[PDB]
């Protein structure tokens, strides 16, 4: 069983800046932590990121036939984005939406979401765990 | 190492009326999951709900004064009270707001939290295993 | 067959000031007002009044576990409390709610109410009498 | 006494449409048994309905030259009408809003009346027998 | 030289009747005001009073097509009526709006005009004298 | 197969207007061509236009009684008139909203409809065509 | 009869822009206008014009003592000036507002007015006459 | 003429799911239909789809070189995107706004496009026949 | 005369963190400096604080029904309750409300208040000396 | 030593009309009321009243050039004044907002003030004395 | 070639406060650098300050009278006042807006202005040196 | 010292149309012209435009990762994009955005930015001069 993570614009940056806010890790590590993460969970994750619009869209449609399981992080689009929120929507597996930084403690801005409606679960400043804790909701379910 | 669990107005009927949106699992069910994934995980975890707000304030304040981290599903309470948002904002160790249905997909009152800026993070959506989640990202940290 | 009759914050104050806005009626005339004339209609009412919300959330509980029919007058809580109304949308039997002044002729927020999209129906500015219709409508349905 | 009942647009089609909402008593039968429950209370019940909001501006003014009570359901023009609210202004006799359907679990605009603020009461979502109960009401004052 | 004098629902019951904030004057003695001064003027005022928007509006297009100025008191329509502002902005002649009360004065909603952006001008709150300076101001324009 | 074409207040000017906003056709010409491209279609077009709600509300009555589409230009109506829509809402065959003008490039106001949320579908600003499209549609379903 | 016609901010420009708008006879030409206009009414006319908050509030306050009443057009401070409603707001004989323009028909903040609902009526889009038809209100009262 | 059909993101997955809103037919399907039915009017269609802005004011940008009318269903777009709406701002021939869905009869947000005002009309929720109209449109002019 | 001072939610924590804001002195030492201060003004302080809305509550009723005069600081309730604004609403003698901190200077929602509207007067910001004026400023009644 | 109490426009009007929304005393009363109280208090206040933006402001400079607290009640521009609020913010003693009536208790745009969030404190509703318990408060905290 | 350069209210404290928000440079120091700045230019440059809202207008009228370009920096009135834009709207040559500070990284409120859409442009959060590049700007036309 | 110069989605349509508000100079002549402005001033500027969001973000990244200044002309994206913003956020040294036109003169949504926050400096309405200005700034910095 297989699982799709995708990150969206800014992701790519992880670790490169902004140390207090969304930590030291970067991208290539945490795809590193999660694919560890996940084959001892039984899980197998393809760990993409993109800055993509366009991209991210392709991802999701591939997930919705395949009909794998997201977890979706896609950092800015998820304030702006109704495309995305559509392209989602067509899930049957489960969507988890996962902010690394708390959101609600920032810009009034940041605390609307397109995804989160049509989302199973967010998973919201727990840092880098959020995706770990995610796999686990996943395997469990 | 203590975590406390609190909950709010109304999660002591979990299971009993309302499934569907709320899962099947009971709190005394619930109760039970929490000490095996405790004792798994290697703490301790305290779990009490009270309908009455001056009771989750005076549990809060002795979380404080105990430097305990906390794990909280204030109901009804998170859309409305400023003063379970001031007892939580002394908290020195984490704070984890957790809900166990999707807010967002529901009344549009409801996506509005009191407790989510001064909280550590917040798990939606996750089900029972939201507040078991919690207590593995507490685990690690 | 029980009809419950709940009265939250203030309504224990009935009849001494406002004149004038509530009636002269007292909240002990009441409460044997709502009695008899529940009776002439078959109906057994049992009339329950507190100033604590959690007080009203296990009133509310019980009526949900017993089938019960219940008269809601939450006075202030009615603009303000997301926890009572998710007490009462789990009730099964009728919910009607019950204002003795004219809400809608006073402040702007008395006009929005957090119960009345999960009630049966309201009863607004026809004084004591409200509760009395109230209980004709249950005996009717 | 004469009291008379105002249906405005809409309410000639009465139970022969989502019935389901409004119910499946027809604007006749209402008639009916307004007449009789008129009897049993020592009034007399003049029941009005048109499609027009000159009509309804019309009996208005009649009802308020005549100083009779005016029981009202001006259907759709309730959120839309301020004339009709001027019109009943000068009504020195008492004026119940009555809704067949619980507005308040509806469309948000069906929420705001511009009649309420100007009625002794309002009655919302008892269906037909709300007519009734605002009927009983003006009995006793 | 002719000008419509045009008055809106609620207006056929001047100060019968509502006295009130609108004077003792009849509808009746306002014609014969508004003709006395309008021949005192070398103006033919012709004045129509009418509950009805669908009645309005034919007064209205004739005016059009007339070309003949409008002195209009639509009353409640004022605030709600977008037909009655599209029948007044084909007017090519003069249009004015009067209205006997301040309308700033009172309710909100009241401070919002859908037919003052397409009027010529405005005159509030100087009561019948309201009629007779328009006429004054067109008979000089 | 009969079709109910229906035009709301004003609408009875066109061409008598303002060209290049609704252009330089009149009423008459529009229900011919209405007339005779429905035939074109093998479908049978009663059209009407009135300035009054309370007329064009009985007609939707009988297009719902009928079970016959409803092509509805409401003019102005279609901003402010709730009762209108509760009428069409019992259509149980298809309602097609037009505007001869794009409401959209006008005032705000102009960009609410109360109509199109129960409506079939909506054709909007391409001129006196959108009704022979609308027409087209049916002809298919 | 003492009548205070008081300009505000930029009435100075008068006639030297905005002809269009503002129409095109001078400040001065203004003030003979009204006081001839005065003088042939039974009244005596002060008027004057400040660009300055202060000066216009000292006027407005001398004209309270004196009880007179005032034609007031606050320029630019119509929209903005509380501490000038407020001066007002002491006037016991009455105070008309006047602006030249229809405010209502340009850019949306100019439709709100401070000044409004404490004035006894407004005049608004009359150009010039405005003042001149004030005149002949305080002429009867 | 040539016309450009363009559809934006989510439309290639067109029939795949799912059809309650949408319908049964593939975005393959749909270039056939409007292929045909364009050929058949003797217009030449292209007819193309993207799930990236910037593809799409690539074409939108060709569209205006070449002074060829556009019909465009931006999909989410449509909802979010100035660049969209200042890249259609520059074209010459008409633009019709399409969509398949009804927008008022679903989530809040689609109640808004950035396109519709600099649209010359546009055509929601007739479906697939949406294309065809607007084609139809064009052909008439 | 008794003066009742009565602390809500959270103020049992005083002095005991968060001293930037609050700052140093405990409730304690504060019911101490309270009570010095009100003898040496001629007056009896009851000082008296609680986590329980529905015990501010009853304080009031007692305050209320011994025509006592009541300093309040309601804590968070401030923003939040509608019960305990109706509670004071009662008071014959004066009402003071309090707040230690600055609430103008914060979060947004601590700027509105259900209290204020309904106290006489309102001291905020001045730290713990605010108690003190609002003493001093009853024994000057 | 020193406190400066401004008044802003109309406060010089103050019981010249509606008491008991005000009520009964005339700005002059009140400069002698305060003068008198800060005196018994060991300060000297210098009572000012102007119905000019321009005016307040430059008393404000001064009074943040002299670091001396500044008792504030700018009537009408408390709501409506951007150019007052940063004068203000540039008081590095201490400064007390007053208002004579509540606020809070009449129309809705009254209930925002764009110097209630650089000031100290506020005291509302407390009629005349509010100035005077405000002088209390500098008085209890002379260092 | 003549530039007026019109400071309002708080400008005359430059540098001797905040160095950090709007630079060390004194009135004085800047005076002499625009005008220095303006020769090298070839302009006059004559730069002005006032705490005064009546002295700022006067100022506006007379660049407007002498056809002459502006560079406004308003101050806090730019927030606030109508009468200042409504002077502006006045002037023939160029307009340029200039804050030294980033307006828009600061307060809400800070983020509007009444000034921006009249003048030519605005220079933002540049500093001292906003004053120099409009200079430039006024050169080249 | 190099400079990045960044032109957002459209931007390569300059002088390609809408001459009365972007100018008539093209993007290749802006490139040219800004290249040779910034070798005057002693800098290297590295200009580029992409309708690509995804491409814009790389562009930002690089800049951040090299301490490059950053001249920022969104476009479109201005209004729109969380994501450009967060890529900006992170530039260490100076961000000046730019616009052609003057965005407050044009329609209400173009007065917001996501950029401006996070940016340094704002010009706005100088034309293509903007640009040049822009360089000045960063000449001195
Ligand atoms: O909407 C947000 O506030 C947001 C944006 C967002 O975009 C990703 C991002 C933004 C800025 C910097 C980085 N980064 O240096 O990895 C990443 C991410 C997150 C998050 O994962 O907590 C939250
Ligand atoms: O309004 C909420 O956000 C809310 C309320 C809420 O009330 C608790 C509740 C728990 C169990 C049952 C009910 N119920 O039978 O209405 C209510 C719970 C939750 C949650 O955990 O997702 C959320
Ligand atoms: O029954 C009501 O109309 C009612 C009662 C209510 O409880 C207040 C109250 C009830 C009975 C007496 C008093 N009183 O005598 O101070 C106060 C509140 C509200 C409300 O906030 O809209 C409404
Ligand atoms: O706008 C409403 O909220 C509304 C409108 C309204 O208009 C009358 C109406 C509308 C649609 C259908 C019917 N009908 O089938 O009687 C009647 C009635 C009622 C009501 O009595 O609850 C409520
Ligand atoms: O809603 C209004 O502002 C309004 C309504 C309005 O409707 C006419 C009207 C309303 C209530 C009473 C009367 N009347 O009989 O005098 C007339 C009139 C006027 C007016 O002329 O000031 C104003
Ligand atoms: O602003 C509207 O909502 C509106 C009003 C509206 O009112 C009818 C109307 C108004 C003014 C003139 C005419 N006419 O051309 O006769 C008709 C028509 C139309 C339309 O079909 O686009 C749109
Ligand atoms: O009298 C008016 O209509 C008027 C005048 C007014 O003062 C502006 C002004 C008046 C006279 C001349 C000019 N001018 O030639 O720049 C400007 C402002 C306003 C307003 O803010 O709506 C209204
Ligand atoms: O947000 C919209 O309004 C929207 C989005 C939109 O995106 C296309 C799309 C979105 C979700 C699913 C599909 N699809 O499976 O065909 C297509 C299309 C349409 C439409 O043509 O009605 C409307
Ligand atoms: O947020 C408020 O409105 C608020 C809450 C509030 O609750 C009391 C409180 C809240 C949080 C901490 C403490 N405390 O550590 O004493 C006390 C007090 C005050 C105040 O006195 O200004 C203001
Ligand atoms: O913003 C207010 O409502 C306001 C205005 C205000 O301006 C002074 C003022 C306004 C109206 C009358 C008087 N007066 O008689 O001094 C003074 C003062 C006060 C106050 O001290 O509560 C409040
Ligand atoms: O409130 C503003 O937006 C504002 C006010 C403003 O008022 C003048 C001012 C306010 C506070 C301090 C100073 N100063 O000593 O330069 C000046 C200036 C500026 C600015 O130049 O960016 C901005
Ligand atoms: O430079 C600008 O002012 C600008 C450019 C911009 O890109 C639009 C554009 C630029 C050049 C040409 C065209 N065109 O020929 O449609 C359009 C958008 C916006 C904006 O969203 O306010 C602003």
């Amino acid at each position: 069983l297989i699982v799709n993570v995708i990150n969206g614009p800014n992701l790519g940056r992880l670790g490169r800046r902004e140390p207090a806010v969304y930590g030291g890790t970067t991208h290539d590590e945490l795809v590193a932590l999660i694919e560890r993460e996940a084959a001892e969970l039984g899980l197998k994750a393809v760990v993409r990121q993109s800055d993509s619009e366009a991209q991210l869209l392709d991802w999701i449609h591939q997930a919705a036939d395949a009909a794998e399981p997201v977890i979706l992080n896609a950092g800015g689009l998820t304030h702006t984005s109704v495309a995305l929120r559509d392209a989602c929507a067509e899930l049957s597996a489960p969507l988890i939406e996962v902010h690394i930084s708390n959101v609600h403690a920032r810009e009034e801005f940041r605390r609307h979401s397109y995804l989160s409606p049509i989302a199973t679960g967010v998973i919201v400043g727990l840092g880098i765990q959020g995706y770990l804790l995610a796999l686990r909701y996943l395997a469990e379910h």
